[PDB]
RNA sequence: ACGAGAACAUGCGCGACAUUCCGAAGAACGCUGAA
């Protein structure tokens, strides 16, 4: 994982509905009834709803604790759990991580499973693949997604991502050799076809200047969400040729309208550290 | 002082045997809008 990785749950949870330590610089992910409850004991309900008439459309939790000056122990007791955060901009959004019932972390094998079939094809009931180990929830930090077009620009989307698996085959299908460098194949074909138009940009010059990249980056697998569309699907004229032909046909707004063909289509992560990263890329290891 | 009188359509018996709700599925894509 020498990317921040989110994968979604389905659940998305706006700025109100967890607080936000700009200066701790944390992110306390609350429930919703323990909340609403301590501000119906406390009368701090009705305050709340005055507070979300006032400002409809910025309105942060913890601006309105802070306003209230409620005890910070008071605050821990609604808390379920808090996050290290990274922002480049309080936040806007915030993705949740995937959580089984028991609450653990941990990547579904499904997804896995997914990845290998795209980045292999180029059926599939041999390749049986389960669910990770169970991962401690510290790994579970806030970042931010950011869009690189010639120019670099923070997002409301902030995702919920991990820190920077047992798995049978039948020999006659799949091979661990083929399937291994099938993938090595598949990223080097996305490295020359795709990543160096996000190269010769001026903000993938900034991206590379500040070391964002690995400077490793084998096997590289794009396993959870905002990797991009070089990704989730050729001669390479051929195939913008058909990216640029189905974006126009779905995206009516941004592609629909301009005519011409970008320079590399799509045309598209801060952390505490000085270090930029990226979101979604793996690094794998099999062992028999 | 009835082609009549008596006379169980009854005895035994498993709706059973064989059967993967399953195979295929990345919660992900565009990245921007307003002032």
């Amino acid at each position: 994982v020498y990317g921040p990785v989110h994968i979604g749950s389905g659940k998305i949870i706006r700025k109100q509905e967890y607080i936000y330590d700009r200066r701790k610089s944390l992110a306390h992910i609350v429930d919703g009834p323990n909340l609403v409850k301590f501000l119906n004991k406390k009368g701090k309900f009705t305050a709340y709803l005055q507070y979300l008439n006032t400002t409809k459309e910025r309105a942060d939790l913890y601006t309105f604790l802070r306003q209230e000056q409620i005890d910070t122990n008071d605050w821990k007791t609604f808390v379920l759990y808090t996050e290290r955060v990274n922002q480049g901009k309080g936040m806007n959004d915030l993705h949740l991580f995937v959580r089984d019932g028991r609450g653990d972390l941990y990547i579904p094998g499904s997804s896995l499973k997914g990845a290998l079939r795209t980045v292999l094809e180029g059926a599939f009931h041999s390749l049986s693949i389960s669910d990770s180990l169970p991962i401690d929830p510290k790994n579970l930090a806030i970042y931010q997604k950011i869009d690189i077009n010639k120019e670099l620009k923070p997002m409301p989307l902030y995702r919920e991502c991990v820190n920077v698996f047992t798995m049978k085959i039948n020999s006659d299908d799949w091979t661990i050799e083929k399937i291994e460098k099938q993938i090595q194949q598949a990223y080097l074909q996305y490295w020359n076809k795709w990543f160096v138009g996000m190269v010769t940009t001026p903000g993938g010059k900034a991206f590379i200047k500040g070391g964002g990249l690995p400077s490793v980056l084998p096997t590289v697998l794009f396993l959870g969400g905002g990797t991009g569309f070089p990704s989730k699907t050729k001669p390479k004229e051929q195939a913008q040729k058909d990216i640029f032909a189905i974006l126009q046909r779905r995206f009516r707004n941004v592609y629909g309208k301009m005519a011409t063909v970008p320079k590399n289509v799509p045309m598209v992560v801060n952390d505490s550290t000085n270090k930029w990263y990226q979101q979604g890329v793996c690094l794998l290891e099999f062992q028999p």
